[PDB]
């Protein structure tokens, strides 16, 4: 258990756990609060409380202090059982990807929301863009898929095997999409928070807009400073190309995709017609 905290990549991880253990067994503070102050992520908190309990029993700690740890562990299992299972099952993978305690917890939170949520492909893509968009988005996705594999490999996966298999296929589509969306960098660079990352998330939003119309693309253009006629045409042309290459599975459905692309084309043509 103590060795598992090496995955935080905190040079004082071990000392911190031992200090926390002493504080927990001292029995003044609320176990859950103390654990959360020491380590981010319920997975690390759960493991720390478990470590303290085992030590406390062997060390012959106060029965009341031990009981408080048992209650805390039981509360966490009841409220966050699947999340903790997901974290435990994927710790080696998460450890290999994360470079700090915050990055570890961050990865676990992303994995939790995907694995245990009911997110559409678009919302999953948006989640990944928000967290990893201007960092190692492809590394994050590859690690998430490794995590899905380690979860399914475990004796008790965090959710059903059928769902984990579907999620691996979903995340492949997200990886294809994330690659396509890199074109937003070049587009913003050519034309000159409404940055490239913002545009990527804007396009993903558009992919689930069943009420999409050409007017929405005008507002997008305005948001991104493509106001002059030439830049407006170039921007709308770029956006349509990117939307077109975005995998069909990202869109709310095939019909919404068709509407989006027809609207994007019309917005482009309207701008061209002004020239
Ligand atoms: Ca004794
Ligand atoms: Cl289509
Ligand atoms: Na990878």
């Amino acid at each position: 258990l103590a060795e598992l905290f090496s995955h935080t990549h905190d040079p004082d991880a071990q000392a911190k756990l031992e200090a926390l253990t002493a504080e927990l067994l001292r029995g003044r503070g609320a176990p859950m609060q103390l654990a959360a102050q020491a380590f981010p992520g319920v997975t690390q908190q759960y493991l720390a409380l478990q470590h303290a309990l085992q030590r406390g029993e062997h060390e012959d700690a106060a029965p009341h202090a031990l009981e408080a740890l048992r209650d805390a562990l039981a509360d966490l299992e009841l409220a966050h059982g699947p999340e903790i299972r997901a974290g435990i099952n994927t710790l080696p993978t998460a450890g290999a990807f994360a470079r700090s305690a915050d990055e570890l917890a961050g990865f676990q939170h992303a994995y939790r929301d995907i694995a245990l949520g009911q997110l559409s492909l678009a919302r999953t893509l948006d989640l990944v863009l928000e967290r990893y968009g201007n960092d190692d988005i492809h590394g994050a996705l590859g690690a998430l898929i490794q995590a899905l594999g380690h979860d399914l490999a475990a004796a008790t996966p965090s959710t059903d095997g059928v769902r984990l298999q579907v999620l691996a296929s979903d995340l492949y589509q997200v990886e294809v999409a994330a690659t396509v969306l890199e074109e937003c960098n070049a587009l913003k660079q050519r034309l000159g928070c409404a940055d490239a990352q913002g545009l990527m998330r804007d396009l993903v939003g558009i992919s689930e807009d069943k009420w999409i119309a050409p007017a929405r693309f005008e507002k997008l253009a305005e948001r991104h400073g493509a106001n002059a006629l030439s830049e407006r045409i170039a921007f709308l042309g770029g956006v349509r190309q990117i939307l077109k290459d975005l995998p069909t599975q990202i869109y709310a459905d095939m019909d919404v995709r068709a509407t989006v692309l027809a609207a994007a084309q019309d917005a482009l043509d309207n701008a061209i017609a002004m020239e």
